């Protein structure tokens, strides 16, 4: 009915087998290994007075949307009349209160070392700050990172696909929006299933899968709600989140202030379709395949994914395109 050591959740074990893999200014992300299996670890700091990376520490009523959303969309695996794995699974979320460990801060030198870092080394904690540790399944490697590594369109359209599934499921569930669906938010893993199923108010169907399974990550910026009761980031004073430039991505937070005259508690799922926008245009514009469109069928594929990217901005929700939409027949 407190917090926990570090060594709670990482015992140490599983402390000797993690490898830093991703980061941001929220915090540190890492990869280990429990019952044979690999897990990523989300750590972040709360509730304490130092700048980190240089930001200030959420409040845990500021972090309790992002966990409160990690579980409900984790749930989703589970359900029967709204159904979908596309999410990412959540194992467990811990408060820890404690220095670094030493072990963490080896994996997080040897990451500064090999791939480089944008944020401050965190051996600046005293015994009492407090941290949530969130642990997940892995669930592959993002997007952006995957840019030069994929078959062929066909896979394009097979992650689209997932994408928008797993959107409107969240969409007729939860109300879901969320919200800042970036490339690196989007991960793979090999599969060997040849297909996938989700469930949409009951209905059930099947996603070729082309050998990847697609899991959505980070609910930082995301909302929902159940019972008229809604869970969200008022980002209505924030400048910088609408002031970016160089990419399409900083052009769809803007997009999304219009469409909801900067009230985000309301539900607008028309934010959704602005993200898928967003990933298709990164498909066709910013991804490079292994194998090009060379043939029929495939020259087809292609030309089916530049009509979805002219045509879908036209629709209301994730749910209006995967129902609606030729490119799911
Ligand atoms: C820095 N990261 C962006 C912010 N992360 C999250 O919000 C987050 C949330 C839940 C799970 C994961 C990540 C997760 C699970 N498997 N996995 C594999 C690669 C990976 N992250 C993850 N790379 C780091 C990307
Ligand atoms: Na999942």
């Amino acid at each position: 009915k407190g917090p926990v050591p570090f060594s709670h959740c990482l015992p140490t074990e599983k402390l000797q087998r993690c490898e830093k893999i991703g980061e941001g200014v929220f915090g540190e992300v890492f990869q280990t290994i429990a019952d044979h299996t690999p897990v990523a670890i989300k750590i972040i700091a709360i509730e304490g007075p130092d700048l980190v990376n240089g930001s200030h520490q959420k409040t845990f009523e500021e972090i309790l949307p992002e966990i409160i959303i990690s579980k409900e969309l984790s749930l989703l695996s589970g359900e029967v009349c709204n159904r979908t794995e596309g999410f990412i699974g959540l194992n467990s979320v811990h408060c820890v209160q404690g220095s670094y460990p030493p072990l963490l801060l080896k994996a997080w030198d040897h990451y500064n070392s090999t791939k480089g870092s944008a944020n401050d080394r965190p051996d600046f904690f005293k015994d009492d700050q407090l941290f949530i540790v969130l642990e997940f399944e892995f669930g592959g490697i993002d997007l952006e990172q995957m840019r030069t590594k994929l078959s062929s369109l066909a896979t394009a359209k097979s992650i689209l696909h997932q994408l928008t599934a797993s959107l409107a499921v969240a969409e007729a569930s939860l109300r879901f929006e969320h919200r800042d669906l970036h490339w690196g938010n989007v991960l793979l893993k090999k599969t060997s299933l040849k297909k996938l199923h989700y469930t949409l108010n009951g209905k059930s169907s099947t996603i070729p899968s082309c050998g990847l399974q697609v899991s959505i990550i980070d609910y930082t910026l995301s909302r929902l709600e159940r019972d008229g009761i809604v869970v969200f980031c008022d980002v209505s004073m924030d400048e910088d989140l609408f002031t970016g430039d160089g990419d399409y991505q900083f052009d769809i937070y803007r997009l999304m202030k219009k469409e909801n005259n900067n009230r985000w508690g309301e539900y607008h799922p028309y934010s959704n379709v602005l993200w898928l926008h967003y990933l298709t245009d990164k498909m066709l514009k910013q991804m490079t395949f292994k194998t090009k469109c060379n043939t029929p069928a495939m020259k087809q594929i292609k030309r089916k994914i530049q009509e979805f990217h002219r045509t879908m901005l036209n629709f209301s929700s994730a749910t209006d395109l995967l129902c609606q939409h030729s490119l799911f027949k």
